[PDB]
């Protein structure tokens, strides 16, 4: 079963780039018939025009993908490489005839496709960057386009513009450097006066206006490349290939490019590697009636092959060709509507959208603010029960950066018992993705659920923590404050370690330092109390404090004790008494972790192996 | 990839029969090595003792499954039959030696297995049936067993028994006919005085006490069958096969059975069909030194083959055999912990558990009470965002039965746009499973989201309703009150029909009748206003009322009109004006549904085909 998801820019109802191709295809399926189907699903003229492209979520180098290069062969060639959920496929225009605005004015759906496309690259690269008035123009053009039938006096009104700026929220297409820079009534009046003049245009006309104003700030007709040109004295330039010029290239970054020939004169194409270990590609260009090749060498065979496709497809387009002028050295598909959407992988997007959220209420309180419960919406397995934490004060950037540091650290984990953060927010009050622990804190449940606990339950609590902090040691961070207050319950047979505010990555080199905060002493380990030395030693220690308190029914540690007397009685090697009904080897391992030799307190991985054995003995006997 | 889920009675921490085998096996895997692994996972003696069984969720006839009958061959033999999520596999004891209590007292984990097992069948069949004192005894024995280490003065206390009766809730193992029959302080004192005498026992002893008291109310040692015996004058009796007798059988339902021989005298076994078209099975029984067979014929070859396994396995058990005395006419497995739990199907359980729920708050108000938002927890894709509706008054059984009738009707649907109810509750305030529509009612969103709507959006609203009510007509119910108030929004590109309080199944024969309620006239269709005739006619009518109001931006129907004047102006054939910005063929189909000929108002299936075409034209142009 071969299924492919192909993003595109054919307008859909809900959010603007969730335009997702469910394509079922065969083993021999070419890109030709796939996209043929995709466009026949939208009654379009332009046929040899859309460039199919590759995309790796966690990278930036891509492949403008050939057609007869087999679909399954791509799937081979780049799942031999990396897992698919980071891979991704993208379809785009790459080609434009002479008056492309006109020969796509005849084809309105492709005009919208190119619109969405060009604007895509815009909002990627230059959205929060190019100036105020530029983006205001482009944004109110975006208004009048997306609104095919809105009035002209629509946004003249007080409350009804409050509608847009609040309920919609203009993060969709108005960018940051404006929107988080202006007063309320100010920005009201500002975009009023902007929108006053664009009251009337339709899809076609609004869109051609967009191009009219968008041409200078970026040459969307082309895509600028850098390379080096020459036969055997060679020089490293910028490069430009587009319909406005055919093929020309520069003498200054600011030069009017020096034309020499168009795509129309092309005979054939070839790409090949730079002839050394550099990750680079040659590019030679034989042309009609030319004894001469326009030789180029640029940072990649990747883009070399892609540029070969560039010339090949303008040849196809603005001649009568539809064939491969690239000199190299049965099958049916069907666009799936919904069915079961089998089968997407996991997500990794950091930026968060604010529409698909349930607003929650009090679940927990953190150092930076209240905690919340909500659900996120996506493709398969949607409306996921999820949670968020927010900061009460946004006047200090410092706590903002720590609040960020949470997620920016907590990204990279991977285990069945480390909690599922996904995303990042970037405005006040910045909030968080939380895999909600439905059960909540284990101090309160243990306190009020005395008759709802079992010997196996406490052991498996410790077992989950075992594998958890084992994985920490496999990937080197010192949590510094492990506690049931910071321990969450997912379900009756499943706990999870949280609270990574104090967690640090050791360069494996010895200790961590100290900053500020009244961390509880009774829980803390002696060497660290004395010298700010948090390592595997105190890890095993407070791990044992945790195992203890779990098995205590979680009564407060060192009951009726003073933090100064604590370390003195530790210097008297005093450890806390066994519980009632405590089994032997479990307590034995607790004592092993109670070794006043911090170096010889045993590790969690070994304790987990021991906990695994103690758990079986308990369930057995 | 072959994976199997096998329920069992080996105690786990959380709810008592969610004890789920994740078994990965091979193409040749016998039941022998599978269960060998399952028990080696629990360090058990008893080896040739557990009977593997089949189970069909929506039926009651099963198969006590043979061992060397291939696992994949079962999967064949009964997925050629029906879909798997209704199929199910079950493992049990079927065999007991002479002093089975003793030869399982040597094997405590199997003692618990048999405990859970026998109690399973108990709570299936006779839980809410056998008398007060019987179940009180059994229930406080259940207490002292599940509590391996609780005190004896534990439930002597006021608040701490309030703990059990509230937070636990005794639906787990105390049954209905008591629990919903007694006053608060009464039942407190009652089960106090019950529990006073069982203060001390352990697993082993509590469990043997359970058997001591449980033997008379049911002969768990055996399972009673009915059949007919004789060579060529034949007679239809009840039958009993167990270890307490070996093999004996009755002359009265109340007779002391007349023993003739044990399992020990058995030579060989055979089962075969009743020799006619009856769905029945023969059962012949050749015995040691016997010229005679103990011939039986009973309602099924199913149970004939199973009883062949009965005798075969007591032979195995209480002789030195481990071989198949049934006369018929490489492979490795590994118990999976969690991994990804691939791959379970859909659920259909009606009875609801009250532990895995989030308590919600006001989402909507129904005729019977407030509506709520919560999440359910299960195996794969758990913590699902779900919803419930409750009734304010529980003093009227009538509204209870209608509130039940909701679900008991709404069970059988199947479509991507009919809403996902699952379960049934059976005590005040009875609540409901709801696939939450996160967006909510479409009247309010349309009213306050005037600038957030698109032409495609309204068309696809109508399209979803198209396929929905098309499926109604394919399965024959008249909703009677279709409306956006009753229309829900799942997501921006997805609406769902709800409100099945008025919905009725036509025997296809003409009309439905009328009861009571101030249903809105403006929405209703003329013939039904006049004669209580709700059929495809009024279906198409109010379907058009719905399409209209959707396209209206949902302003109230017949603005400033009196319900009496309504039908008069209908008799003047008056229909409501086109909207602003209304497209042609969409309005045309609205008018087609506006035909004062109710017989010739076109159906939804044809409208859906037309809506599908109008939607494409809009997205195209
Ligand atoms: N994923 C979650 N699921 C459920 N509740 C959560 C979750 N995350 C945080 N909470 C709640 O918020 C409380 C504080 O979380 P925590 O991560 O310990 O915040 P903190 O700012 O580091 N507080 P502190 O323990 O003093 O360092 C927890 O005790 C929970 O009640
Ligand atoms: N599945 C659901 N998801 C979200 N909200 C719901 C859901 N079911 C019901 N509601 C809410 O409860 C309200 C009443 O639901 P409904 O099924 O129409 O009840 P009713 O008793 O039949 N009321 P009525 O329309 O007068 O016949 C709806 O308008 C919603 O606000
Ligand atoms: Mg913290
Ligand atoms: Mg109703």
């Amino acid at each position: 079963e071969r299924v492919l998801k192909v993003f595109h820019y054919f307008e859909n109802s809900s959010e603007p780039t969730t335009w997702a191709s469910i394509i079922r295809h065969g083993d021999a399926t070419d890109v030709r018939g796939i996209i043929q189907k995709i466009v026949d699903c939208h009654k379009v003229k332009n046929v040899a025009c859309y460039g199919l492209r590759l995309s790796h979520l966690q990278s930036e180098e891509v492949h403008w993908l050939h057609l007869d290069m087999g679909v399954s062969n791509v799937r081979e060639k780049f799942e031999l490489a990396h897992p698919p959920e980071e891979w991704k496929y993208e379809l785009r225009i790459r080609y434009l005839p002479k008056g492309f605005l006109n020969q796509f004015t005849e084809d309105k759906p492709t005009l919208n496709f190119f619109y969405q496309q060009v604007k895509n690259d815009y909002m990627l690269e230059i959205a929060d960057q190019v100036d105020q008035e530029i983006a205001l123009k482009l944004g109110c053009l975006e208004i009048r386009r997306s609104y095919g039938e809105m009035r002209g006096n629509a946004l003249e009104k007080k409350s009804n513009y409050e509608v847009l700026e609040k309920d919609v929220g203009l993060r969709r297409f108005f960018p940051k450097s404006l929107l988080d820079s202006v007063k309320a009534k100010t920005l009201r009046k500002l975009i009023q006066q902007t929108f006053r003049q664009f009251a009337n245009l339709n899809r076609e006309e609004s869109i051609l206006k967009f191009f009219e104003i968008l041409s200078p700030v970026y040459r969307f007709d082309k895509e600028c490349f850098k390379c080096a040109l020459g036969s055997s004295w060679i020089i490293s330039v910028e490069l430009a290939i587009g319909p406005e010029e055919g093929i020309s290239y520069l003498t200054d970054k600011g030069a009017n490019p020096t034309h020499l020939a168009d795509f129309n004169q092309v005979q054939t194409i070839q790409y090949s590697n730079s002839e050394d270990k550099d990750r680079k590609g040659m590019l030679q260009l034989k042309i009609a009636g030319a004894p001469e090749p326009l030789t180029v060498t640029a940072p990649s065979l990747t883009i070399a092959e892609n540029m070969a496709d560039l010339i090949d497809g303008y040849c196809r387009l603005v001649n009568g060709a539809t064939q491969s002028f690239i000199i190299r050295p049965d099958d049916y598909a069907e666009i799936i509507d919904e069915e079961d959407t089998y089968t997407m992988p996991s997500t990794r997007d950091y930026e968060i959208q604010r529409e698909r959220i349930e607003l929650g209420r009090c679940i927990g309180e953190g150092q930076f603010g209240d905690v919340h419960q909500g659900i996120y919406m996506s493709p398969e397995n949607p409306a996921m029960a999820v949670a968020i934490k927010t900061c009460k004060n946004c006047t200090s950037d410092s706590v903002r950066e720590k609040f960020l540091q949470e997620a920016l650290t907590m990204r990279q984990f991977d285990h069945p018992h480390i909690v599922k953060l996904i995303g990042v927010i970037t405005e006040n009050p910045v909030w968080i993705i939380m895999e909600l622990c439905t059960l909540g804190e284990l101090r309160s449940f243990l306190q009020v659920r005395k008759f709802s606990l079992d010997l196996a339950s406490l052991i498996l609590y410790a077992y989950q923590l075992s594998t958890a902090l084992a994985y920490l040691e496999s990937k080197r961070f010192v949590h510094r404050d492990i506690a049931a207050r910071n321990v969450l319950v997912s379900a009756t047979d499943c706990v999870k370690l949280g609270d990574f505010g104090l967690s640090r990555y050791m360069e494996d080199s010895t200790y961590y330092k100290a900053s500020k905060g009244k961390l509880p002493i009774k829980w803390m380990a002696p060497e660290s109390i004395n010298f700010r030395r948090f390592t595997s030693a105190s890890d095993v220690w407070m791990f044992g404090v945790c195992m203890w308190e779990i098995l205590m029914h979680g009564v407060k540690p060192f009951q009726g004790v003073k933090n100064n007397d604590v370390i003195g009685r530790i210097e008297n090697g005093e450890r806390l008494p066994m519980p009632p009904n405590c089994p032997p080897t479990l307590y034995s391992l607790m004592t092993k972790c109670w070794a006043y030799d911090p170096s010889r307190r045993p590790r969690f991985t070994e304790l987990k192996a021991q906990l695994s054995t103690i758990l079986e003995e308990e369930k057995l006997q």
